Parts: C-alpha cells; structure tokens; sequence
C-alpha cells in the first residue's frame, strides 16, 4: 500500500503545524487510514467505503467527484480549511471558494494510546523516502555530469576535424596557386625576351 | 549549516528505534549539537571544540582519527564497524562504544539536557525531512529535463557540424577542380 504525509494548519492553534498522514491500499475509494499528529499526541481514524459514499450522498455529490475532493484536500500541500477538536476527537475540513465555503468531510479520530510509536514509524518513513530520493538525485546527476562531459568531448574532436580540413584546404590551394602563378610569369617573360 | 538524522538502537530498549540528530556549522571538528529522541521525549546537548580535544586526549587519540570516529558512529558511516550506543535517563548521559573481536571500549560520552518541549523538536525534525524530500524531487525534475534537453542537443549539433564540413569540402573540391585544369591547360598550350 501507499501513503502520503502532508502538513496542515488547523484553525485552532494556527501557530502550530500539524502533520496529517493518509494511507490507502489501492485507492482512496476503497477506504483509507488517516492520522493527525502534533509533536506529542496522535489521533487515528479509519474511513470505510460506506462512510465515503455516505458523506458523498449527504452532500449530494457524485462519488468519484467527492473522492477527487479528498485527494486534493488530504494529499497535497488556501483552498481547503482544516479543523480538529480534541474533546470530541472530530476532524472536519471545508473547501473555500470565492466568498463561499462548504463542509467537505467529517471523521471521528480515536486518540492513539501509543503516540510515540506512530510518530517513530512516521519519521522512519520520512527518513527512508528522503534517502531513496537523495539516492535518485545522486544517480541522475552523475549520469548527467558524465554525459555532459562526454557530449562536449565529441565537439572537441569535431571542431579539430574541421580546423584540420580547413588548413588542409588552404595548403592545397596555396600550392596550386603558387604552382600556377610561377608557371605563368616565368614562361611568358621567356616569350617576351625571345 | 548541515545536519544528519540517524537511526540508532540503544542497548537498553533494543526494540525501540531511537533517532539521533547531529547538527554542525562548518565541520564536526568545530563542534556540534546532538539530540536524542524516542518520539516522545528529547535530550539535547552541545559539544564544543575543547571537549572534543579533551576526550580525544583522555583516550590518547589524534583528533583527525577521533573526529573520523564521530562521523562513523553518529552519522551512519559504517562497514563491518560495529558501534554500540547507551543512554541513561537518570544522569542524562549518552555514551557510545566501538566493538572489535571480543573487545569493547568507551569511545565517547556526552551530557544531554532533557528538552522541556520535545514536541517542537520533533515537529522541526519532521518538517526538515519533508522539506528535503520536496527539494530533492524538484532537483530531480529539473535534472531530468536538463538531461533530456542536453541529450537531444547532441545529435542536433553533431549532424550540422557534419553538414558544415561536407559542404566546406565540396566547395574546396570545386575550387581545386578549376585550379588543376588551369594548370594542365597552361602547361599543355605552352
């Protein structure tokens, strides 16, 4: 399965950055696990297929159109506003539009009894991902740098081959002209003196 | 400045993955700040030049070899080269040892103050990881585009350098072709 970890700002405590971790099997449509966390506590809730469909029908929305809204709100870091209450453990979010805003979702998140465990796993995921990405960066840059040197290496030969051809062209002409000029002047004077 | 977030296992609590965050300004030799965390609590300590040298001389070690050892144990540089980590919550004492065949000796020891607000420390850490991943993917997109662009630019510039040559040669031949004739004629007549 896959996951995505975004950072969101709640209307409550806008000063503090919260982290939102959404994981799903093959698609959001099939259901997903969502985790809200600060540096100390963590709240996890499971959103099923039926609850996705039901909140879509309470909104009177097409199902794939609604799932698209979940993707844009929960998986990408303006347009969307996030809210969480610690007492009722209730996480809801809205979509603001040109002086208009509508309730897009509401899910209950059970407070995790072992937050540090979840947090450690998250950090592990982040460290692995950044490592792999940095591994990709190094690889493609080495190939880029190596090819860039191997590109202009062909120019170095190709330019010289021109300069070679170029001087050769000159030399041949230089002889021919002289071989022409000499043969004109010398004999024509021998015609003029005899 | 730079930093390195490493993953270590303490001899106490081997089941739990601990995180070690080392930050430095120029190089480790000039000093570094070190932070241990289990996702709940955080212990941070600052290590100056003088203490690095002092612990190096108490071990009777040269600095460049010892600073090199810090790089191996604290920044995930290893073979194999087995390092062992220990932390005490009582004395706030984090020490680590290097291991060899049937031998293990104290390699370092630092005092780490327990941070009163671990959550901020943890959040900053996660933000760093997320930011780095963002920047790296941006660099990846850029470098792949440049790669494709510089690659297409090879077969284009080469193809025309061929033409400019092939053309230049043709002109030359034509020029030569006349000169040669003007020689033969001028020989023949005379």
């Amino acid at each position: 399965g896959e996951r995505k970890i975004s950072r969101i700002h709640l209307v409550s405590e806008p000063s503090i950055t919260h982290f939102l971790q959404v994981s799903w099997e093959k698609t959001l449509e099939s259901g997903f696990v969502i985790t809200l966390t600060d540096g100390h506590s963590a709240w996890t809730g499971t959103v099923s297929e039926s609850e996705i469909s039901q909140e879509a029908d309470d909104m009177a929305m097409e199902k794939g159109k609604y799932v698209g809204e979940l993707r844009k709100a929960l998986l990408s870091g303006d347009v969307y506003t996030f809210n969480f209450s610690k007492e009722s453990c209730y996480f809801f979010f809205e979509k603001n539009l040109k002086d208009v805003s509508f309730r897009l979702g509401s899910f209950n998140l059970e407070k995790v009894e072992n937050p540090a465990e979840v947090i450690r796993e998250l950090i592990c995921y982040c460290l692995d991902t950044t490592a792999e990405n940095q591994a990709k960066n190094e690889h493609l840059q080495l190939e880029f740098n190596q090819i860039k040197a191997e590109i202009e290496r062909k120019l170095a030969e190709k330019d010289e081959e021109m300069e070679q051809a170029k001087r050769n062209h000159l030399r041949v002409v230089d002889s021919l002209q002289t071989s022409l000029d000499a043969e004109t002047r010398s004999r024509n004077e021998a015609l003029r003196v005899k």
